[PDB]
């Protein structure tokens, strides 16, 4: 067990191994909160249906995460004993350790609020076994930050091949920064909602008055954290000019865009991978089109996600005099010279000049799926005529008698609509979909694997661009600001000030126009919905900005996926899925009912 280094090592990985592996769709908690919608039943479905509560965990933290910190802690107690074992090892497993003790306790942080502090090696299973009380959150934030920032100087600032997907300084200050931001967010920063939260003997648990400062300090660790990274070599990624395996996509900026965490020849964008294999279950064969039993066309993205996406002139479709969105639904003829859709062929109003983000990340009737098969089947099948590219992309119906829709099946229409592996939408994803994956009748993995991206540089970007505006003070919103428009600008987009110049209501300065509850902020908060879509943000994200019920206690739309006609098809319906946010209760996990059983100082979560 610790019997040699080797075995010792095996033993950091086994650490590691309690971390949630959030690119496993079928197990993590977070796979999204309102962004796509999908027929498989992963255990994510049952937050987004409200469906949680102190007996019904669903995915408890508190039980895996404790055991996760307690490894760490042994890993500690026993690393100096081990036969053979250099300093160097020492010191290097150590850090690691630590740092995975203070990230365990950030996400008990992100999903609990007010945690338990485990200090040293427990004895027993459950935090409320070893007598462990709930401190409160921005005790818990500050304990964290230390051991963050210590853990940063044992650590190295990239890691060797062997060794990706383990923690450097880098990472360490950017999730710093990132716990930061979110103990700023409205949710934690003076909240009203819990004024009477507070541990058995009256000790208050969250802040009761909204302090500015916090966001001064996550910016000033966002900083912290960018100016790491680019030392370390990270960059936003810009997709190559050059020939290689994989020619779909060929426009340049929807490239960059589908391939910012997927190509390999330059990962530099990201800064924390999840290298553990999502495999066959993952986003790449639930979102491609149809070929049971490896292409089951089913991740689709909600009418709300998709009225998140800009115009090409980098607006809010609402607030962009050039789209009138009366005519969403309006039918269209696709013009000669469309590159994100077939000339000739008709399709949706709010499908056409929308920005390079939703063509390189959104399938749609009559647009191209960049993808391959191994067999002309199903929704690949000549029948239906959809191949191009020569193979490696393809025209997505999604009519019911469409290659995508409901009726099809292999080069054929059926007569009953199917009730699996399908778009309850219309639409489908593409991000996270390697355009080398082979549609096939097998459930073998994707065939193109890659790490998950749990941080990457862009979202530094937006951190800071958020903790800027919300400070609102001492010239921070401008340096904020322009990391912000190089997100843009890397989407094909223009900078915020020229963009709003042309905007319904014109936005000329930032002005007068920052912290929490302003303009310039609501442009921060959208510009992060969409660059970060379906990376495992939106479900912290909507929580950590109150926007709980307004998004998580209403039901995903689609458009009519019975419709055999277009005319019948442009009609918006409400998917009957359970949806249910019950604020402020379910912004915070529940705490397992028998650990509040058994120390008489452990405090449930408000409402449960």
């Amino acid at each position: 067990a610790f019997a040699n280094p080797r075995a010792a090592l095996r033993y950091l990985y086994s650490c590691y191994g309690y971390l949630p592996q959030s690119n496993m769709v079928q197990s993590c908690m977070d796979f999204t909160g309102d962004e796509t919608i999908s027929p498989f039943a992963e255990s994510y479905v049952k937050f987004a249906e409200g469906s949680y509560d102190s007996s019904n965990t669903i995915i408890s933290y508190w039980n895996t995460l404790f055991q996760g910190i307690r490894q760490c802690y042994l890993l500690k107690e026993n690393i100096h004993s081990v036969p053979k074992i250099s300093q160097e090892e020492v010191d290097l497993y150590t850090a690691e350790a630590d740092f995975l003790i203070a990230y365990f306790h950030l996400l008990l942080i992100k999903c609990y609020g007010p945690t338990i502090l485990v200090k040293e090696l427990p004895a027993l299973d459950t935090p409320a076994e070893n007598m462990l009380g709930r401190r409160p959150y921005d005790e818990c934030i500050d304990w964290v930050a230390d051991l963050l920032d210590d853990a940063a100087t044992r650590l190295p600032a990239t890691r060797n091949s062997s060794d990706y997907g383990r923690a450097t300084s880098v990472i360490a200050k950017s999730l710093k920064a990132r716990m930061l931001l979110y103990a700023a967010s409205p949710l934690f920063n003076g909240n009203p909602d819990y004024t009477d939260f507070k541990n058995p003997d009256g000790e208050q648990l969250m802040s009761t008055t909204y302090s500015e400062e916090k966001y001064k300090r996550a910016a000033d660790a966002t900083w912290d954290a960018i100016q790491a990274a680019s030392g370390a070599g990270h960059e936003l990624y810009i997709a190559s000019t050059t020939s290689n395996a994989y020619p779909e996509p060929t426009n340049l900026t929807e490239r960059t865009l589908r391939m910012t965490f997927m190509d390999s020849e330059n990962y530099k964008e990201v800064i924390f991978p999840e290298t553990r294999k999502a495999g066959a279950y993952g986003i790449q064969r639930k979102s491609i089109p149809f070929f049971p039993r490896g292409s089951w066309n089913g991740i689709a993205p909600t009418i709300t996600m998709l009225d998140r996406f800009y115009t090409v002139n980098g607006l809010p479709i609402d607030e962009d005099p050039e789209f009138n969105t009366n005519n969403k639904l309006d039918i269209v003829t696709i013009p000669e010279g469309t590159t994100y859709a077939e000339p000739g062929k008709r399709t949706l109003y709010m499908n056409m000049n929308r920005e390079p983000r939703f063509y390189a990340w959104v399938a749609f009737e009559n647009g191209y799926y960049e993808c391959r098969t191994d067999d002309k089947r199903y929704a690949y099948h000549k029948f239906w005529g959809a191949e191009r590219s020569e193979g490696d992309k393809w025209l997505t119906g999604f009519l019911a008698t469409e290659n995508c829709g409901v009726r099809a099946d292999d080069g054929k229409i059926v007569t009953a609509a199917r009730s699996q592996n399908y778009s309850k939408t219309g639409y489908l994803n593409k991000k996270g979909v390697h355009p080398g994956i082979q549609a096939t009748v097998g459930t073998p993995g994707p065939t193109v694997e890659y790490p998950w991206p749990v941080i990457r540089l862009a979202e530094l970007y937006l951190n800071y661009a958020e903790a800027c505006v919300g400070y609102g003070k001492e010239g921070y919103p401008e340096k904020g600001m322009a990391y912000l428009d190089k997100v843009r600008e890397r989407a094909g987009l223009k900078p915020v000030l020229e963009s709003w110049a042309n905007a319904k209501v014109p936005l000329t300065s930032y002005d007068g126009q920052c912290g929490p509850d302003g303009r310039v902020m609501k442009i921060v908060r959208q510009e992060r919905m969409i660059e970060l879509y379906q990376e495992n943000h939106n479900f912290w994200d909507i929580r950590r900005w109150k926007m709980g019920e307004t998004y998580f206690n209403v039901k995903a739309r689609g458009l009519n996926i019975l419709a055999e006609t277009m005319e019948d098809f442009a009609k918006i319906v409400e998917i009957q899925d359970k949806r249910t946010f019950d604020a402020p209760r379910q912004y915070l996990m529940p705490i397992p009912a028998g650990e509040v059983s058994k120390n008489p100082n452990m405090v449930q979560n408000p409402g449960y």
